[PDB]
């Protein structure tokens, strides 16, 4: 029975068969959380560049990365931000599907760096919600924050 589950922790010692990497359009390294991506699978890197609202998978070995560009919410409007970064969770949905992982492990897209300054957990959560649900594959989701470990559990809870 495929489960939502969320861990306070490096996304890179994730124990899923597959991890979405929180990406650029360029297909760069970055900082903070994709260079955690970058030194753990380096070779996932080349030719990662997709553009933003899309995602696109390249093999670490046998194992998948999946870089998925979410909206840089400090250059899109407030809509145009929110379709793309629907658009973003859906192109993951279809990678997880194609690949036939079991489980895959997941950041909320948009909520760091690429917020704007906002919060946007429940917009992004929804987002990866609306997404995941139509496939089979354990999902766990990855955050930093205590009080949003807390959020996402509940979250979670309050479907099941
Ligand atoms: O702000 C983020 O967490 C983020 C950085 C890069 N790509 C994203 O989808 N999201």
């Amino acid at each position: 029975a495929p489960s939502y589950r969320v861990k306070r922790m490096d996304i890179a010692k994730n124990d899923e068969e597959c991890v979405v990497n929180a990406a650029n359009p360029r297909g760069l390294p970055g900082d903070g959380v994709c260079k955690a991506v970058y030194k753990k699978w380096p070779e996932s890197f080349k030719n990662s560049a997709t553009p933003v609202g899309t995602a696109k998978t390249v093999m670490c070995g046998t194992y998948p990365v999946i870089h998925a560009v979410g909206p840089n919410f400090s250059n899109y409007s407030e809509s145009e931000g929110d379709r793309e970064l629907a658009a973003a969770y859906r192109e993951v949905a279809k990678e997880v599907t194609r690949l036939g992982v079991n489980s895959v492990a997941i950041p909320l897209l948009s909520t760091g760096v690429y917020s704007g300054g906002k919060d946007r957990l429940t917009q992004s959560l929804n987002h990866l919600f609306t997404a995941m649900d139509s496939t089979d594959a354990d999902v766990v989701i990855y955050c930093r924050d205590k009080e949003w470990e807390k959020k996402i559990s509940e979250a979670i809870q309050m479907r099941t």
